[PDB]
């Protein structure tokens, strides 16, 4: 049907049909009389998987023969989502599979909906890792993603009585056709024990052993026949583990719990032993695998020429002392040489400045679990501080600030300090964030070693986030400028020459309208709710956190409601306000915010005076597959974090690419988006970073805003008095008390500017031609935010490898 | 090469090679340059599996269309062993696969050795279930085996310093290509809770739910294109289970532990809650599956016409009250009608008279775990005892003896009594055993309902236990009488006409010699030990238990050793005495017996005066795959249980079929073997059951035998004084004390007759022609001991179905 989905040749379609029927019979052991839609999904997934394997084998063979520098991307999170459609897109099989399944009496879109998300991440950080793997494959880099194969990913969210309930995400229940277990490359990982000092070096002895079993998942590049590997480790007990008899076997679960479940905190550090075990587990297994591959290419001088290790935040920071341990204790390198190799191999990406998100591990935990690593950390620290003292003689407070070891009631190791000391490059994830790192939390380190500090602004893959989720938009773009933009997103600039083209304006608006209709029907089918698809779709989807300011959005929604009730017969631009996202299970305020959003909905959606002019919907179970549906349907993207808090954001970029306008603060990558599109094509409001600093110096007093803004006072009085919770009048007192007395994120300080800016949004929406022209200017300038651009910069400026768009032979 | 392995046609071999290469590439994602022997095994297993699937689908379809009476064989144990070779034998693919792999540069016998045993049983009871599944498929019965998919089967045995050590049997580590998960037919199983009485019936409420997920394994019949199903349940927690957050997810292991591990006790009852959970789990899931299939054929009068449930001992006895629960509480049948249906549906096989093996569950356990089942059991008991009281008025002691409820400090439910009350047929497993049931432990029940009591003598499948393990013997038989005997083992009687045939005598002895050479080399390769293959191979392999009297064998071995040392220059027939088997981990005396056997070996095998005239070998890790190697190599089969203790035995039958002579007591099926072969062709010794009873009446005094038999006194003095344990002189005092003062199995009472009978064995072995003639007379009369005969009797006399040797279309 549409060109960007590829060719459906007679031979190809005939062969797909044959192989589908072969898998249904031989692989699934079903016939057509008893097959369910799930069986049909698996038959198609195996059929498509077969097309990957030849390319996967040949790619890995090619890397063995050419021996390029290898890139290892270490992350505790990979938020992959579904694989079937992405695989078809990257192999140019989508139209062929559509036609094949159509001829078998099946709807391929219905089969796609059966696949579980691989939800092995919390949000942005994990999804960035996934976009990066796609870009690395598309750019022909010899890259490997290494992580943990969690049995349970991010929990499934249910809303009961307006409250979040959590259910385990049993994503492996029906099997995962995309992974290949490799039990033959299983490796041992050590814990506990003690250190003995012999005459020739330290020895780590009396340890408990857990096995790391790898599962490999293919990562196809975009139409280049490159298939890279994501290797995820699963924990297994050895067979003599604890070996009355029955209890010893049952106790194997203690070892296997390491890979059982993803910690569900976004931007928050929980210092639990189990999490530390996960961090070491992934590092120890991965580093053995790296060294094995390096020796099968004595001379570790060449190691940094053949290996780059990228640390996705501090979560895999133990890679630094582990590499030192292996090189010094096992390979018998002198300390100075081992350190040179380590620093040249490792690079660190920081993703947050929030103090509660930074990993600071208690020394007593490390002492018990990883006694040799603690010794190595202390030695790193002493050598590092000796350098500081030589550069800044007499500056004793600098020595305290820069130490890897923090003093206090409980001594802690600051893992960010460890990463900076042990890495040749340290980057933030958007220009403003990288500047904040140099001016504030890592200022001292920047003064010592300015050359280490870089910026790499984040991006998103346009395969998943345009072609896959919004084929209608991809097609109308391709009709004008061809298909090359899918792997060279800067070509979207050519669309600026179509900003006054009446046919293009029409087509852009038509695609948005279709996407809104399709989403409005999805909502009715799966969740029994009636929305007006002519209304402005105002969307805020992301994890629930105080810094992201869903509460500010709530205040605007109540303002609109109160304005309608005051003047019911005045025209207002109709809106559907959709908010979705998961709260971390232990984060009380985030759970209270969810309840507030649903309680506002309960009032607003049932008030007959409001009608269809305002609807408030909480989108349940926000995840990658839901993002693919709602983002193409959005008109307005809410990116309203307090300036200085959102390191980058990536949702922001997904909305820009898909034809929504953005209302946002000058935070993270929003700054760069506005710069690319022009400030006149962005709805910017609120305090800049400098304004927040000025408020913090005099002292934030929320009472001043309450006293001066009557519309704001009315809302607080409604919240306090039980207007949105008549049966439990004090339900929201924690929210009110926080806003009035200990709001770290200054919700009231941006309220007035936010409401005024929202009125400008509504004014523009009344003129559909000018709204759409502004949209075209956004889509046209979104090219910088391709993760292909981001990865090319990492490759050239950090890893020292050249990207390639050349195809391997098929 | 050999005819019974089938045809190797050019087309077949070409297609096998293609499919092997397809699986290596697409299924395993390997090329020939990096493939290991394990990859080659999996490629062949998938290739052979593909030949099963069409037949499996068509067989199950045929049962749906014809709607025959269905047979459900419920067992906690299925000791399957390896599947690859058995599959090839039953599909006539062995020579074709041999040729295909040969042309690919691979040795198929080497690939076969890579497969793990499916070790989901302890010994005879579990292996009987496996032979039965093979026979049911070969006889065209619509039969299903139902059990538990244990993650860990019977432990792997290691010998360290002469002691048994246990290691977990992680049989699923590399995957199981033979099973198909069916997560779509997952069913709930309930535990705990309480009973509420409403106006219309009892309700079992407030229960904890565990899911039962089925995995299906194909069971091919012998060259008839029938493929039946073995369905094994695995335990899964529901997704809301216990739903801080992290701990709730980790605690899912509590539910999933139900299917984690096989209880490793042979002939011993351990009354643990976890075992009770396993028993109910298998019953509750299976019965729902049975009822579903019955309703998809209101009218439960027809249920016993369409369903037979065979209880493999009392382990699945909760099927009786569960069926009553479903019919009364859920289907709303009146009690009397439900009971009629239950009795007509269920039949019970008893496999032991040892009092410590009989299941007697504490009432307090049932009350907490299965409160509704306990109520139903009490009602069954009251109704049953009302019948007893009407038949035997005033016989109050009979009421006490027959009750399902045993009085005492702890009230217990006698599950054997429950099975008899609720079953239309009760059988023992050999003629002597079935007679013992009627005369002793179930005498009262037999007097009430004589019509219920039957015998079904055990058997073994001649596919695994002749064709598969001893192709050389199968072939020389086939050269004379054709191939029909493989599915009609009574045809072996035709071999009596070849007892004086010089060529046949030669060939039988040649095959034995080859098997001994092959086993002698296996021992050198895998376990670094030098045995004389011209020696008589004297073999006792079976679980270690006091009743099986490995200790009596030990006493004979020491006797031979002492006789050699007394007269070193006299000729004695050389022997290699091999003993193997696992001890239950908590069974102290069994572990001490293993240590005694290895300690005897340590002395005997290193005494230079003995030379190669006597060797004592402990065969480590005895299991089904080791049985397939050692049984074809044996000359003498040791079947020496105290009369009245071995309900049947099946090892005995395996040795008879494979050309060993038997030294044995008149116990279990040995009685029937001697009757079939003639007593003159069997080495019978020792007390009969009647002699044991006479000794028990006067009192067994072991001291009398010590005082009268100088050779026996010498052995006890050697054991006591530390001759076999010089560094730990008192090591064997528990063994000595047991033999002298509390030997329940009367080892000393059979010593003299046993040693004299062993001298007759040695005398016959000196005349190889007459030894071999006696062997032919044994093999020729082994036909009764086919499990095809056993299953045909169950079918006709218990299940009410007619067996069929007709082929389904291919
Ligand atoms: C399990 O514990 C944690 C899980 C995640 C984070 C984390 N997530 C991000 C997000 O990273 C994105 C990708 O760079 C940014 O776009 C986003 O601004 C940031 O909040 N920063 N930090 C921190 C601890
Ligand atoms: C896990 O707990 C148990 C496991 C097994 C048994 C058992 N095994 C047999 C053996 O059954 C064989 C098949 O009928 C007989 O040949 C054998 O004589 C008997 O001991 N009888 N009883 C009992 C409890
Ligand atoms: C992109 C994405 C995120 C990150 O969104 P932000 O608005 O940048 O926080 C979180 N979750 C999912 C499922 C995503 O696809
Ligand atoms: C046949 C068999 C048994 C039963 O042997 P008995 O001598 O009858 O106890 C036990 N274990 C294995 C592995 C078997 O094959």
């Amino acid at each position: 049907q549409i060109s960007v989905r590829g060719l459906a040749g007679v031979e190809n379609v005939t062969e797909l049909k044959k192989n589908f029927n072969r898998h249904l019979h031989f692989t699934l052991v079903k016939d057509r009389n008893v097959a369910t839609p799930r069986d049909y999904y698996f038959a198609l997934a195996h059929t498509v998987r077969d097309h990957l394997v030849g390319r996967w084998i040949r790619t890995q063979q090619h890397y063995y023969e050419k021996d390029p520098k290898r890139i290892y991307y270490l992350s505790l999170e990979f938020y992959m989502g579904r694989t079937l459609q992405n695989t078809m897109v990257n192999l140019a099989l989508e139209n062929a599979c559509d036609e094949a399944t159509y001829q078998l009496g099946l709807d391929m879109e219905e089969l796609e909906e059966i696949e579980e998300d691989a939800g092995l991440g919390n949000g942005g950080l994990g999804r960035l890792a996934a976009c990066f793997l796609d870009s690395m494959a598309t750019l022909g880099l010899a890259a490997y993603g290494y992580g943990i194969r969690y049995e349970f990913g991010i929990f499934n969210q249910k809303i009961c009585g307006g409250w979040q309930m959590e259910e385990a995400d049993d994503w492996l229940r029906y099997g995962n056709p995309w992974e290949k277990a490799r039990p033959e490359f299983t490796l041992p990982v050590h814990f506990y024990g003690r250190v003995e000092h012999t005459s020739q070096g330290a020895k780590w002895v009396d340890t408990q052993v857990v096995l790391a079993m790898p599962y490999d998942t293919p990562v196809p590049g975009y139409r280049n026949n490159v298939v890279n590997t994501m290797r995820l480790w699963s924990a297994k007990a050895p067979n003599d583990f604890n070996l009355g008899y029955i209890q010893a076997v049952l106790d194997r679960n203690l070892a296997e719990n390491i890979s059982r479940v993803l910690y569900p905190n976004d931007n928050f550090f929980e210092g639990k032993e189990l999490r530390l075990k996960q961090e070491y587990f992934v590092v120890a297994a991965t580093l053995q695998d790296i060294i094995r591959r390096f020796k099968s290419s004595t001379n570790f001088d060449a190691f940094p020429d053949k290996v780059a290790i990228q640390l996705n935040d501090t979560h895999p920071s133990l890679a630094i002392p582990e590499l030192m341990r292996v090189l010094v204790d096992l390979e018998r390198l002198d300390w100075d040489k081992a350190w040179e190799v380590t620093v040249k191999t490792c690079a660190y990406t920081n993703h947050t400045v929030l103090p509660e998100a930074l990993e600071r591990w208690p020394v007593h935990l490390l002492e018990t679990l990883l006694p040799r690593h603690l010794q190595i950390i202390y030695e790193i620290n002493q050598r590092f501080l000796n350098r500081v003292a030589a550069a800044f003689p007499g500056d004793v407070d600098r020595l305290r600030r820069m130490s890897l070891v923090e003093e206090g009631a409980v001594k802690r190791i600051n893992m960010a300090h460890l990463c900076i000391a042990g890495s040749h490059a340290v980057n933030g994830v958007a220009r403003i964030h990288s500047e904040i790192l140099k001016k504030t939390i890592f200022k001292d380190f920047y003064e010592l070693e300015p050359h280490k500090f870089q910026n790499k602004t984040n991006g998103i893959t346009p395969r998943r986030w345009l072609v896959l989720c919004n084929p209608g938009l991809a097609e109308i773009i391709a009709e004008r400028i061809g298909e090359e933009y899918i792997s060279d997103l800067d070509q979207l600039r050519k669309l600026l020459s179509y900003v006054d083209d009446e046919a293009f304006i029409r087509d852009v608006a038509k695609v948005k309208q279709e996407n809104k209709l399709k989403f409005a029907a999805y909502l009715e089918r799966e969740y029994k709710v009636h929305i007006n698809p002519n209304s402005l779709f105002d969307v805020q989807v992301k994890r629930i956190h105080e810094y992201k300011r869903q509460l500010l959005n709530c205040l605007h929604v109540i303002t609109l409601y109160n304005r309608i009730k005051k003047e019911p017969n005045k025209f207002v631009v109709p809106r559907t306000v959709m908010i979705g996202g998961k709260a971390a299970p232990g984060y009380h305020m985030a759970k209270m915010i969810i309840k507030l959003i649903t309680a506002i909905g309960d009032v607003v959606n049932h008030d007959p005076v409001v009608g269809d002019r305002l609807r408030v919907i909480f989108l349940e179970n926000y995840r990658v597959s839901l993002a693919e549906k709602v983002i193409p349907a959005a008109d307005l993207s809410e990116q309203i974090s307090t300036a200085g808090t959102e390191a980058s954001g990536t949702g922001n970029m997904k909305f820009m690419l898909n034809g929504a306008l953005t209302i946002g603060t000058m935070d993270g990558a929003n700054v760069e988006m506005a710069e690319e599109a022009g400030e006149e094509n962005f709805f910017i409001f609120g305090m800049r970073v400098e304004d927040v600093d000025r408020l913090d110096q005099r002292g934030y007093n929320a009472q001043e805003y309450y006293d001066r803004i009557p519309e704001l006072r009315q809302i607080i009085e409604q919240l306090s008095s039980g207007f949105f919770s008549p049966k439990q009048p004090d339900l929201f007192k924690d929210i009110v008390n926080m806003l009035m007395h200990h709001d770290r994120f200054k919700v009231f300080a941006d309220y007035e500017e936010y409401v005024k800016c929202q009125e400008r949004v509504s004014a523009l929406y009344k003129n559909p031609r000018e709204w759409t022209r502004m949209v075209i200017r956004n889509i046209a300038t979104s090219g910088k935010f391709s993760s292909d651009r981001t990865i090319a910069q990492y490759a050239r400026e950090i890893w020292g490898v050249e990207p390639s768009r050349q195809r391997l032979p098929a």
